[PDB]
């Protein structure tokens, strides 16, 4: 059972701007998704401060980066608060309509795409490097779901029958043919050291073969 949804017009406009605008500094996608993961980990930690059972689904709070050259995917895993089905449909838990509005007025006022994160819609910078994005998520109050979109105006949501997560969010980036540099160990390490050196959670870069 797979449900298909239309993006709100403003969000469709944002993703086409990200996909079509010439902008060479694509590496900021990773900073934005790691920062999103850190925000989600902050939220489950705060909730657990007054109710420890919120961590029965997983005590460890961390971020993993998993490149896979065979599948040409880069996956960002965190054990944060996760997302409900309603959250996924609701622009992945963001205020994306008002955020896109403020972002686009900022761009005509001197901004560039790199401050997308200041407007709450940093997730969509994933489409600087990915032709398709899959999001697997598990929230304590809901079941495990999978979100997917290749842009073009629509996204899908289905119950995920894959590997159980426990709690958190998995962003799978199906990389464009000319963006495979972000599967290289020394290139990921350079970006994490440049942009994410102060994230308050352990970031583990997996190796291959
Ligand atoms: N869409 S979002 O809520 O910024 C987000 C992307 C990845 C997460 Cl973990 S949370
Ligand atoms: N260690 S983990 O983040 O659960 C993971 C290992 C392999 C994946 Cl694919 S996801």
């Amino acid at each position: 059972e797979v449900e298909t949804f239309a993006f709100q017009a403003e969000i469709a406009q944002l993703m086409s701007l990200i996909i079509n605008t010439f902008y060479s500094n694509k590496e900021i996608f990773l900073r934005e998704l790691i920062s999103n993961s850190s925000d989600a980990l902050d939220k489950i930690r705060y909730e657990s401060l007054t109710d420890p059972s919120k961590l029965d689904s997983g005590k460890e709070l961390h971020i993993n980066l998993i490149p896979n050259k065979q599948d040409r995917t880069l996956t960002i895993v965190d054990t944060g608060i996760g997302m409900t089905k309603a959250d996924l449909i609701n622009n992945l838990g963001t205020i994306a309509k008002s955020g896109t509005k403020a972002f686009m007025e900022a761009l005509q006022a001197g901004a560039d795409i790199s401050m997308i994160g200041q407007f709450g819609v940093g997730f969509y910078s994933a489409y600087l490097v990915a032709e398709k994005v899959t999001v697997i998520t598990k929230h304590n109050d809901d079941e495990q779901y999978a979100w997917e979109s290749s842009a073009g105006g629509s996204f899908t949501v289905r119950t995920d029958t894959g590997e159980p997560m426990g709690r958190g969010t998995k962003v799978i980036l199906h990389l464009k043919e000319d963006q495979t540099e972000y599967l290289e160990e020394r290139r990921i390490k350079e970006i994490v050291k440049k942009h994410s050196q102060f994230i308050g959670y352990p970031i583990t870069l997996f190796v291959e073969k």
